[PDB]
DNA sequence: GGGGGAAGGATT
DNA sequence: TCACGAATCCTTCCCCC
């Protein structure tokens, strides 16, 4: 197997530099305010020229601005973002029929029924870059190697604008000195879990007892690093099924009134059935958030699929139940369903 | 004890 | 951002043989 991954370049702002060519070398901030209007938003991203005097993403835009108060300063414009990257990904699908779509700016493609050696998957990589900057001008990163984890390791060594293979011996090299941490799928916690156990790299998941490992991290992590550390991990590209599909919405308030809540649970309704789409459920949850942020929840499974009209009814039937067995006020309120058909 | 299943916490 | 709330793992609890 090889894989290639992609990584558009700070994309955010980089489409903003493709609508408006004027913008290119001087510093671009786009501001995200997630429904919250009433104030000056945060850093979605920045372009490099911003990040290169402390710009960056995720801090308030009254804090960017005491930073590069003369930055270009642009609101999202997610519809258009969604429409570029949807563009880029149908590029990349003419270069593999095994595509893994990861996110807005991420995919992986699995390469091995064209190329069987890394000389040519390099230069079938600088050909991805090529068509996409002649097409829809965007700069990316590829990070090439033999499985999904480390074409990503290598796209985040290479980025922006770059282009990395990490082969055979070099994937050996990594298992011994590249920080766990830096691993895809392994976060802050498990990070600091796993440093109390000695694991500070791949290769050392291979000298503990496995159960002591398993007990800390649980069964599917920890095959997930065994298996890298051994280099016998090859998880096929390919699209994933989600095992269940929903939405929890935030209330106004606090509630404990089936009649105030009901709006709120019937909207989260509408827009799963939305998600859903062709997709039929046999399973329903109900999942209510307490204000104190805990979850009380309460499922049903049906020997048939769910209307959007069982949906609803069911709905307040479990919801009803929930404010029966707990007395705590709600917050958030959604469904979630599962079990699909076929 | 443990098969079976649901609640709901934990993690990315 | 795409990592606020979705999706997925998985421990704990509980029924009851
Ligand atoms: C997209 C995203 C990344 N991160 C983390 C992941 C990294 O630690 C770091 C950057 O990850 P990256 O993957 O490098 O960010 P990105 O490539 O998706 O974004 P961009 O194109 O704008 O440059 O920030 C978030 O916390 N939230 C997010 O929403
Ligand atoms: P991991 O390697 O740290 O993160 C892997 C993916 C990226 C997004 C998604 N994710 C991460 C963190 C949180 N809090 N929520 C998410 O959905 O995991
Ligand atoms: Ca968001
Ligand atoms: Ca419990
Ligand atoms: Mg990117
Ligand atoms: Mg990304
Ligand atoms: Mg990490």
């Amino acid at each position: 197997m090889i894989v290639l991954f992609v990584d558009f370049d700070y994309f955010y702002a980089q489409v903003e530099e493709v609508l408006n060519p004027s913008l290119k070398g001087k510093p671009v901030v786009v501001c995200v305010f997630s429904g919250r209007f009433e104030d000056s938003g945060a850093v979605a991203t920045a372009n490099y020229e911003a990040r290169k005097f402390g710009v960056k993403a995720g801090i308030p835009i009254v804090e960017a601005k005491k930073i590069l108060p003369n930055a270009v300063y642009l609101p999202m414009r997610k519809e258009v973002y969604q429409q570029v990257s949807s563009r880029i990904m149908n590029l990349l699908r003419e270069y593999s029929e095994k595509i893994e779509i990861a996110s807005i700016d991420e995919a992986y493609l699995d390469i091995s029924d064209k190329v069987r050696d890394y000389r040519e998957a390099y230069n079938l990589g600088l050909e991805i870059k090529n068509k996409i900057l002649e097409k829809e001008k965007i700069t990316v990163t590829v990070g090439i190697s033999k499985n999904k984890v480390f074409a990503k390791i290598a796209a985040d060594m290479a980025k922006p604008n770059g282009i990395k293979v990490i082969d055979d011996e070099e994937v050996k090299r990594l298992i011994r000195e590249l920080d766990i941490a830096d691993v895809p799928g392994i976060g802050n916690i498990t990070a600091e879990k796993l440093k109390k156990l000695g694991i500070n790299k791949l290769v050392d998941t291979l000298s503990i007892e496995f159960d002591k490992l398993k007990g800390m991290i649980g069964e599917a992590k920890a095959k997930y690093l065994i298996s890298l550390a051994r280099d016998e991990y090859n998880e096929p590209i390919r699209t994933r099924v989600r095992k269940s599909i929903g939405r929890i919405v935030t209330m106004k308030r606090n509630s404990r009134n089936l009649e105030e809540i009901k709006p709120y649970l019937f909207r989260a309704i509408e827009e799963s059935y939305y998600k859903l789409d062709k997709r039929i459920p046999k399973a329903i949850h109900v999942v209510a958030v307490t204000e104190d942020l805990d979850i009380v929840s309460r499922g049903r499974t049906f020997p048939h699929g769910i209307s959007k009209e069982t949906a609803y009814s069911e709905s307040v039937k479990l919801l009803q139940k929930i404010l029966e067995e707990d007395e705590r006020k709600i917050r958030r309120i959604g469904v979630r369903f599962s079990k699909f058909i076929e």
